[PDB]
């Protein structure tokens, strides 16, 4: 049927938190699984958790903490969403996507949406940073979009493009900067594929997927993204590919959550570098 | 619980017959007009004209582009019904309440459904203007559970299990075929599939490509649904669409879809929309 | 929230008031699908419940599927058999649709035979051929209807399952090496299930679309049930019955429908006896 909150939902959300902090971000982030050590870095910190915020979705999963952290970010102002929501959990879209018009109501102009995902592309490894350059967005073709229901006027249109939604220019200076990383492996672009779970894939839906011409999947992003774009956010993204989605009936190996959490851990050095230098690329507000 | 429709059996022949005791019209056709099409109600005579608001169990639009009326009268002295605005699931209508005029036509004394709609080409040789006769479709909604019939089938309207592979009625779309053949004009009538997707997002370029991928020739947010339920029913069905946009394939290109430009093809399109749906009129089988 | 409404307690209930009306115990449990109800006649010492007798089971009416569990034992081992199951198309979610399968795990079985009617996508199937399921593609998971939606309960399993090695391999290739023993001119199928929702049948482009995925053959159901059995442990056999070859070409008059498939099942039902009497042999014992 429709979205639950309205207009005012969204404003008294945004008006309590800036009245409960200084902080005034121009960037939102949005941690993906085993990636809630990219608030570490954050000076000044402020937290909120979501039990505190009014009209907030209130529930867990374990690797996602469950609080808003305001700070700043290699010297910009920054809010850092450490647990985001998905459709596999019982949320509505409208539920899953709420933070993203919040930040909209803050003053945000730029959100980062960040995951973990499987890879599809067999020329990536396990660690590799995806730009997400596109999307495939499975559930939305049914019927599954944020956006079905009235249109709310006072965010953006009925019928919102799509095809511009990853920032050209954002891309292309994170791919020539990450120069300054200093790493072995190359910077990764491609296309994500949101699928809801949550279980994981079969050996005939990772081929599926990788005929679809998606390069990495997981169940999340895709409804942040268009509702980001649908109230005129500009959008970066990227996957850390965790593991490689099975794709053969010959191997033994099983995709799980407790590899996915590892891979994590071991990338969150060079997911905080990264995210650091993708900072100084993004366009200041006016 | 039970995911179920909503009218009973009841509330479509209400609504019949209330429309029936209102109008002296008759219907054989029903023609469900797209976004920028309702236009195509201009050339009818004798025109009469009920609001949705004023039918009983009809659903109550929200759409610009759509006007929210039925119109009775005659096209090419063909007696015919008129939905000028459709519903769409992108509203947060469930299937049931999109397809309930359907069954409504049936029950008026309908036997031929004529669905258009506004879409965008997935086919590059597809030019904006063109018309693409529908030879099918594929129903991605369908496929996940979205299906006008789901929950109990109502055997008064038609079987459990319904095919879809003869839905576009193949001797209308021969006749509409060689009789443009015959007419002499350069820019040839179109015919491929079309793919329906709940939007109401445009697509991706990615998403573009699957789409091209599956074979699909026009993409929209409408149309098979109303198929469905017209099959369903025994209603033969034909179906065209407007390309109104090429939809965006490549990364280097500026553009972006729009409504105010889909809206534009409609207007622009007008005229050789009221001469195709003439010779359409006149492939209509009568009744027996 | 979109969740399930049966809470554990609900699952537990069911299967004690099962436990406490049988002497059964069953090992094995078997789903029938369309027109394939007759697997239950060779069924020795059977005890038949209605659906309609059991706590929290779903209730109604599809003609083709009967709507009763039969206990018993097929060739000497303990099996619980659906005759009837239910379907997402009929208005279902899926939470319901899958609800015996977690019944049958708290009753002790250790494995779920699913059977199905499907369509052959693939066009070397024939009419009457029985194809082993090695893998399916859960086009309605992908949006959205898979049966785990909403919170997880830890005491049935995990909250992320794998579902690459859904379809047992040594229970395939024991069905494989046995099949000689069978005696059949066709040779033993081996292929992906695509499950779409229905209930209206595919079209030419449709059937086009799925054969590009790489289906071999279309059904309506069985999927969930793969997943809520994979969910909490259980290990899965899976196979198809070929009942129709699906519409591919424009030039056909021929047309899907629900009477053929009947029939192709019914023709089928001896072979199916003597196939599922084999897989009862190539099953492990329990510990
Ligand atoms: N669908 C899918 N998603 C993921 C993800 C992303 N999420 C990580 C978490 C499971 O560990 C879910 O929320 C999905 C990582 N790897 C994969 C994969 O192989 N497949
Ligand atoms: N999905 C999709 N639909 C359309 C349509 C058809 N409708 C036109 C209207 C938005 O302008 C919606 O109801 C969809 C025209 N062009 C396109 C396109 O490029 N894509
Ligand atoms: N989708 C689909 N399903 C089936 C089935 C399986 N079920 C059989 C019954 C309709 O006869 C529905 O429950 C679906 C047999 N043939 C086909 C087919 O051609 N297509």
């Amino acid at each position: 049927m429709e979205n639950g909150y309205t207009y005012e939902d969204y404003k008294n959300t945004a008006e309590w938190l800036l009245s409960h902090t200084k902080h005034r971000p121009q960037v939102a982030i949005i941690c993906g699984s085993g990636l809630g050590g990219l608030t570490d870095k954050l000076t000044q910190a402020q937290i909120f958790d979501y039990s505190e915020i009014p009209n907030f979705p209130r529930s867990t999963v374990p690797g996602h903490a469950g609080r808003l952290v305001f700070g700043f970010l290699n010297g910009r102002a920054c809010v850092m969403m450490q647990g985001r929501f998905h459709m596999y959990e019982g949320y509505p879209l409208w539920k899953v996507t709420f933070p993203v018009r919040v930040f909209h109501l803050l003053g945000v102009d730029t959100l980062v949406v960040t995951n973990a995902a499987g890879g599809l592309n067999p020329k990536f490894e396990v660690g590799d940073i995806m730009l997400i350059r596109d999307h495939i967005n499975l559930p939305g073709f049914s019927g599954q979009n944020p956006l079905r229901g009235p249109n709310d006027e006072r965010f953006g249109d009925r019928y919102p493009a799509m095809s511009d939604a990853y920032d050209r220019t954002m891309r292309q200076r994170a791919l020539s900067t990450w120069k300054q990383m200093g790493e072995q492996r190359e910077l990764q672009e491609g296309t994500y594929v949101m699928v809801a779970g949550p279980s994981f894939e079969t050996v005939a839906e990772c081929r599926v997927l990788q005929k679809l011409g998606a390069d990495a999947v997981g169940m999340s992003t895709v409804p942040e993204v268009i509702v980001a774009r649908h109230c005129g956010l500009r959008v970066f993204g990227f996957s850390l590919i965790t593991n490689k989605v099975i794709m053969d009936y010959e191997s033994l190996e099983k995709a799980n959550h407790e590899e996915v959490l590892a891979a994590g851990k071991q990338a969150a050095q060079k997911l905080e570098q990264f995210v650091s230098i993708l900072m100084a690329s993004i366009p200041l507000p006016d």
